[PDB]
């Protein structure tokens, strides 16, 4: 006869896990939380900042059980990392909710491991949607909540009253590292995209419209005679870009993506910034007081991702990324005094195998590395030649 | 939990069942008569569970049982795992400690056991102990010295162990003394005693027994 | 032998008969069970030989025999000279020490003796001892503390003598303890024990006996 979150949480708490990490860059230990995304494969999502530069990763269920997990993907720009429990048995995954249907009155409960106390649940409401600006280089479209979140909560669950995941708790505004009522989670639609890519590739293949923009504030709107105090202002479109081809002109205002009204430029960036190349989308446009509708196809890019370090753990040097279809890992750009080039690593190289195993993409590669061989025999192609690079 | 003495969303309360036990004792005696099973233990973590081939990632691991203890008599063996107290599954060793740590001596309880993959059920009777409680200070307010505790039935307050330079022994307080009255009032237990003290007399005339002798100790 | 850590023509090897004995023991037990005759001695040099009127410039001089020792029982008297072991003439006392020092307890041997100019032949049975061997460190790698050794037949590892500030006793290690299992595996001797350790568990659950009680000691 008493209302309670207990019935819901009982089904849901098994989904959320604690995460302990040992690493170096100087030895450190860290801890945070994670969410089980696929029970069968033992996929567990979490903040990239928690598991970044980790030598060892251990995951602990609510029931006590510990497992070891290995990395499978990580995206610093959005701060989402995907890991995988080695030898997953009898797990519970969380069902994801559609974060786009969230409203500010909405109740939320947060679950995670503050200060490593153990699985802690706290609750609140949605204080705000679309918050960004925390770190302006990243994609950020944060849900804001006043459910209590502290250090150790990172990577944990933000769920609604039905126990569906709506976000991953990531950061808090807080002088003096204590919670004051303001915390942020990555909306779950973003997690759904980013992770699904990582699963299949080991990284995110970032698509772009190829427009330069900025927040459409009220002042700018007068300058431009537009009826609209919010949106993405198109400063200019790149030549031979999706936008270009689609007919978007500079001095346009983007008001909606795929039906969904657009909070701001950042939100827009964040949305598309997480869709995979080749995605077909449609833009709500506003040029000279007239509404416009345009169909676009997300295209390639020059995304700065996956350094040689994120895959070798400590081997500074050239950045790397997949290549075409499952064609192997390509080395982007080697530095100079960077240890990687100090093993013969030269930009333009195409890692096509390792230790007699085929490498189609970064996931496969990281897989050979998971076995932790003593000597790593890279099978690369420079120009029209096969060569081998060795490590220890 | 709180850096900087301000609330951040994490606070703790003593569960009420514990309050119900602890207080009810105090009412009737002035202290808590602590009972023990007489087992040494530790948290059963997942690692320890492999080492021991047990299916269970949480519970109280029995490191050893004391001889002539309740546990002993009841048939509990070292390397046992306690999973439930009185039907109630057991979070951990601490919880277990905390539960029984608040039941009064003589309480009859039953333990959910797990030895060599097999479930066990055992009936126990909480027994005496060497609980370190009620210093002479907690009752005299400022009179350092020997610790004190009730004795048997309502037999008076017994002085546990006197120190040396402690002010209490500096009034003739010697361990083994049995405060049986004060200021012409009878003292059955610590509550009664504290009662005479509540009136705040100028001189406190303790009526004690050392060996087969009645004596009187005086204060101000 | 070599000033300046470079070879100059003088090097030393342990003879192979010794290797054959020492190793074979280790295989079957994890340590060497050292037997003793229980005599005190010293090199019989030419000077000592005059002092003692013996025709012999080399051998083991018996300074004294221990009571209730093999030697004792066998009829060896102080001021005896040992000239041969099992037919084999004896270089010196050290050699003798070294020979028997590597035979297993219970070995049956025979000694070439020389008392008052007369040759003697005696049959002996190597007996127990107080050999200082296998510290807790040699098996735990870094856990200073009590020394350890097998016990009787395959009865488990016995802890000889715990120190004080030594890390071993700092896990509840007390002399007189008899490690009879570890991590649900039976320990008959030091080899078996070292075997459980070879798997490198995270937590080591020792199953020990103190007096008439089974207990468990934990590590990490």
């Amino acid at each position: 006869q008493m209302p309670s979150l207990a019935p819901m949480l009982e089904k849901v708490m098994p989904s959320v896990v604690s995460i302990n990490v040992e690493g170096s860059t100087q030895k450190f230990m860290a801890l945070g939380s994670g969410v089980i995304i696929d029970a069968d494969k033992g996929y567990v999502v979490t903040n990239n900042h928690v598991v970044d530069n980790a030598t060892v990763i251990k995951v602990q269920l609510s029931d006590g059980r510990k497992f070891d997990a290995k990395m499978v993907g990580k995206d610093p720009r959005s701060d989402i990392a995907l890991i995988q429990i080695q030898n997953p048995k009898n797990l519970t995954a969380i069902k994801m909710a559609d974060s786009d249907a969230l409203r500010v009155g909405d109740y939320t409960v947060a679950i995670g491991n503050p200060f490593g106390l153990g699985e802690t649940v706290t609750s609140g409401i949605v204080s705000a949607l679309g918050r960004s600006g925390l770190n302006a280089e990243n994609y950020e479209n944060f849900i804001q909540t006043d459910a209590a979140i502290n250090r150790g909560n990172a990577g944990g669950a933000l769920v609604n009253l039905n126990g569906e995941l709506i976000g991953i708790n990531t950061a808090i505004l807080a002088p003096d590292g204590g919670n004051i009522g303001i915390g942020f989670a990555i909306p779950s639609n973003m997690v759904k995209n980013l992770t699904s890519q990582m699963v299949e590739y080991g990284q995110v293949k970032r698509g772009e419209l190829g427009i330069m923009g900025t927040e459409l504030n009220s002042e700018l709107a007068k300058a431009m005679k537009v009826d609209a105090q919010r949106g993405a202002f198109v400063s200019q479109v790149l030549p031979n870009s999706s936008a270009a081809k689609a007919g978007i002109k500079a001095g346009d205002v983007i008001t909606s993506l795929n039906g969904k009204p657009i909070s701001s430029f950042a939100a827009l960036r964040a949305q598309v910034g997480t869709m995979p190349v080749g995605s077909k989308l449609t833009l709500g446009l506003l040029r000279d007081g007239k509404q416009v509708n345009v169909n676009l196809e997300l295209q390639q890019s020059s995304q700065n991702q996956v350094d040689s370090s994120s895959i070798f753990n400590g081997i500074e040097g050239a950045e790397m990324s997949n290549k075409g279809k499952d064609q192997g890992v390509v080395v982007n750009n080697v530095k100079t005094g960077t240890p990687a080039a100090q093993i013969g690593l030269k930009k333009g190289d195409v890692i096509i195998g390792a230790n007699q195993q085929a490498v189609k993409n970064i996931a496969e590669l990281r897989k050979v590395l998971d076995s932790k061989p003593s000597v790593l025999a890279l099978n690369i192609q420079r120009g029209d030649s096969t060569i081998y690079l060795l490590m220890q």
